[PDB]
C-alpha cells in the first residue's frame, strides 16, 4: 500500500503531464503504474480522484531547501529549484503533472480544485516575505500579499512561455531574469548585493535537495 | 453573405474552445453555437484543427490598436491593460480569449497547432516597444530588450492565468498594473516612473477610443 499509492500517483502524474486530464483514462495510468487493477481501485475510485490526488500533493512534492541566513535568498532557492524539476531533462514527475492540471483551464463540468495549490504557493511565499520583513530584509511599506501574487503569478506564467517555446530549456535564466527585475522593487539595497542568482548554488539547492 | 458566415463561426468555435478547450471540443458542439449548416460549415473549415488554428490566426488581428503616444512605456502598459479589459468576460472579445486558452493550454504533443506563432508575434511586438523606448531615452541605455519583452510576456500570461484561477479576472487590472509597476523601475531612466499613468480613468479613454 504505501509505495504503491505513490506508484499509481507517479504515474497518473506522467500520464496527465503528456495529454492532459480530458484526454488521460484509467486505463493509460494501469499500463504506465505497472500495478494490478486491485491495487489501483483499492486507492482511486476514478479518473477525477486520480487528477485531485496529484494537485494535493504539488506543494508537499516539492523539497525545501535548508533555511537560510537571506530569506529572500531562500525564496530565490525555491524559485530555481522549482525551475530544475519543472525541465524535462530530470523530471518531477509530480510537479509536471500538477502544474498542467493547474494552468490548463478545465471546463466548468469537472470538479478540480485548482485554486488549492495556487492558493497554498500564494500563503507559503507571502510567509517568507513576512519573515523577510521581520528580519529587515525589505523595505518599510512593502505590499507583502500583493507581492505574492505577482511572484505565484509570474511564475507561472514564465514557466508556461518557456515550455512553449524552449520545451523549459532556458526556464532557469527566465525565473532569474524575473527575481532580478522584481527584486529591487522591495528588497532592502543591502540584501540585493549579498543575493545569489548563481547556476552553481541552483546545482548545490537541487543536489542537497535529491538525497 | 460568405464572410458573415465564416467569421460566425470561428466567434462559436473561439466560445466553444474557451469553455472546454480544444480536446473537449468538438465539430458538433460549434455546429450548436454557431446555428449554421453542416454544409456551410465544411465549406469554410475542415476540420476542429483547422478551426482552431484559424482562431490563432486571428489573435494579433483582434487586438485593439492604441494610438502613438509619447511615452513608448505608457504605449506598452495601455495595451496590457486594454488586453486586461479583453480578457474580463462581458461583451469582452470571444476570439481573444479563445485564443489565449488554446495558446497556454498545452495540448497533445500530437496535435498541430503552433503556439510558438502567437507568443513570438508577442515577444517581438513588446520588444520593439522597448527598442524605440530605449532609443528615445526612456529605458537603460544597454538594457536586454529581447530578454525584457519574454519576461513582459511571460509574467503577463501566468498572471492573467493566476487571476483567472482566483477570481475569474476579476482582479486582472490591478494584478497587471502591480506587475508593470514593479518592473519597470529595475529599467526606466531615472524621470519616468513618476510620469507613467496607471489609472482606471486613462483605462476607460483608451477603451472607448479603440472600440470607435
Amino acid at each position: 500500500a504505501i509505495r504503491t499509492r505513490q506508484t499509481i500517483l507517479v504515474a497518473a502524474a506522467e500520464v496527465f503531464d503528456e495529454v492532459g486530464y480530458e484526454a488521460a483514462t484509467i486505463s493509460d495510468v494501469l499500463k504506465r503504474s505497472g500495478v494490478t487493477k486491485g491495487a489501483l481501485y483499492f486507492h482511486f475510485t476514478s479518473k477525477q480522484e486520480l487528477a485531485q490526488a496529484v494537485l494535493a500533493e504539488q506543494v508537499a512534492s516539492l523539497p525545501r531547501v535548508p533555511e537560510q541566513e537571506l530569506k529572500l535568498q531562500q525564496s530565490l532557492d525555491e524559485a530555481l529549484l522549482l525551475a530544475h524539476l519543472l525541465r524535462e531533462g530530470t523530471g518531477d514527475p509530480i510537479v509536471q503533472g500538477s502544474v498542467r492540471l493547474t494552468v490548463d483551464q478545465g471546463s466548468p463540468r469537472d470538479h478540480l480544485n485548482r485554486r488549492v495549490p495556487m492558493q497554498a504557493w500564494t500563503e507559503h511565499t507571502q510567509s517568507l516575505f513576512e519573515e523577510a520583513r521581520a528580519k529587515g530584509e525589505i523595505l518599510p511599506h512593502a505590499d507583502v500579499e500583493a507581492l505574492a501574487k505577482l511572484f505565484v503569478g509570474a511564475f507561472t506564467g514564465v514557466q508556461v512561455l518557456s515550455r512553449i517555446m524552449t520545451g523549459r530549456a532556458d526556464l532557469a535564466e527566465r525565473v532569474a531574469d524575473l527575481y532580478r527585475h522584481l527584486m529591487p522593487s522591495f528588497a532592502m539595497p543591502g540584501i540585493l548585493v549579498r543575493l545569489d542568482f548563481s547556476p552553481e548554488r541552483g546545482s548545490r539547492v537541487y543536489e542537497a535537495a535529491m538525497k
